């Protein structure tokens, strides 16, 4: 069901939260080799979260679930903001710009924590 596919998408999101926090620790400790691997893992994880989310939106649309479509359209826009920041962090890491990596790191934490409440509304609406 779309609701179970959303619980599966939410766990994939939680994975990225967990990986991101051990990356943040590794960045702070100067462990670039770890950061690099964590960035690659997060990239696959965000790619999968986005994929699960598009399928759920498309299915909510096919189902005519108007409220769920509205909330998912907002949530996916917010997701893309997160993704654009993540991609900027990855570039900041490639360039050795740690001041911008720090910035992008903190931005992505505020975009994910702010998106939290909406994600909690979609679970109910599907
Ligand atoms: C990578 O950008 C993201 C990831 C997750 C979320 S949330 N907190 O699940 O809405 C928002 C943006």
């Amino acid at each position: 069901s779309v609701k179970s596919e959303y619980a599966e998408a939410a766990a994939v999101g939680q994975e990225a939260v967990a990986v991101f926090n051990t990356m943040k620790a590794a960045f702070q400790n100067g462990d670039k080799e770890a950061v690099a691997q964590y960035l690659a893992r997060l990239a696959s994880l965000y790619t999968r979260h986005e994929e699960l989310l598009n399928r759920i939106l498309e299915k909510a649309r096919r189902e005519g679930n108007k409220e769920a479509v509205t909330l998912m359209n907002e949530f996916t826009a917010t997701f893309q903001t997160g993704k654009s920041i993540f991609n900027a962090m990855v570039a900041a890491f490639k360039n050795g710009d740690d001041d911008s990596f720090e910035s992008y790191l903190q931005a992505l934490e505020k975009v994910t924590a702010k998106g939290e409440t909406l994600a909690d509304q979609i679970a109910k609406a599907l």
